[PDB]
């Protein structure tokens, strides 16, 4: 038999109860929400995400999240969240709406989840099903390697796919991640990524870039560029699938132009 799923219908909102909040570091949290019973699973295909929705300061706010849990977890869903506090970044004085709302929640408060959503589903052993849109059907793309470019919060769609691959010992797909952040301090999920590298280096390649680097830095500095894509993603000759998730100036200026310069087919590069 299979566990009961939580996300039965994508147009229903499921208010889930907050049961634990971990302060990972000053501005990073892990929020654990209870599913309807301890024996439920979320019901989120690999490749897809959920949305959170709430009335925040009187207005509707909806945002996508990819849990760090999986359908192997019974009874709960975990979200890792970067909190964007007001009065910290000069270009974003108000901070972030949903992330500050999450930070304000009390244990026992609920928030609405909906899903699953997204045009890409990983079907295992290198096979991806990618819709060109929500009523069109998908392209069952099969690849030997996956190039992944994440910026900031865009890591969690990548991590979900990486973990699904690594846990299947008969999945020979190789994932190459290039992960960009503002600073070293601002990197999400570094221990988790480095554990995967420790255990699965043959199938998981890891590289970081930071906009500004610390004194002691072993990786790259600057925005994603042509050289980083040549050096840290599979070559286009091997026809990898290229996945991206990051702030829309990152995708537009740093990722797509440079993927094209290396020779990857731009129009095949998928943005979560
Ligand atoms: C598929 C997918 C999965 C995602 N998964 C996650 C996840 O697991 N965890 C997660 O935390 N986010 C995730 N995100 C990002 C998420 O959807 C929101 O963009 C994020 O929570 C910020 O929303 P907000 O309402 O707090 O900010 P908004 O009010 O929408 O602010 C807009 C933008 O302003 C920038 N900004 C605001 N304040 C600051 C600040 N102090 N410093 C730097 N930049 C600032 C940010 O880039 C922010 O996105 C995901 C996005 C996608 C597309």
């Amino acid at each position: 038999s299979t566990p009961a799923i939580t996300l039965e219908n994508p147009d229903i909102k499921y208010p889930l109860r907050l049961i634990d909040k971990e302060v990972v570091n000053h501005d990073t949290r892990r929020f654990r929400f209870a599913l309807p019973s301890p024996q439920h699973i979320l019901g989120l295909p690999v490749g897809q995400h959920i949305y959170l929705s709430a009335r925040i300061d009187g207005n509707l706010v909806i945002r996508p999240y990819t849990p760090v849990s999986s359908d192997d977890d019974k009874g709960f869903v975990d979200l890792v969240i970067k909190v964007y506090f007001k009065d910290t970044h000069p270009k974003f004085p108000a901070g972030g709406k949903m992330s500050q709302y999450l930070e304000s929640m009390k244990i026992g408060d609920t928030i609405e989840f909906r899903g699953p959503n997204g045009l890409l589903v990983y079907q295992g052993k290198g096979k991806f099903a990618i819709r060109p849109d929500k009523k069109s059907s998908p392209v069952i793309k099969t690849v030997k390697s996956v190039g992944m470019i994440a910026g900031g919060t865009g890591i969690t769609p990548m991590l979900q796919v990486i973990r699904a691959i690594m846990k299947d010992p008969d999945d020979h797909t190789v994932c190459h991640l290039l992960f960009a952040n503002q600073t070293e301090k601002d990197i999400l999920l570094r221990p988790e990524l480095e554990e995967l590298r420790n255990e699965h280096s043959a199938r998981f390649k890891l590289w970081y870039t930071v906009d500004r680097a610390p004194e002691a830095w072993d990786y790259s500095q600057g925005f994603v560029n042509e050289e980083m894509i040549r050096d840290h993603l599979p070559p286009p000759e091997e026809e990898p699938l290229v996945l991206m998730c990051g702030p829309p100036p990152m995708i537009q200026y740093a990722c797509l132009p440079n993927l094209e310069r290396v020779g990857h087919p731009k129009e095949r590069c998928f943005a979560f």
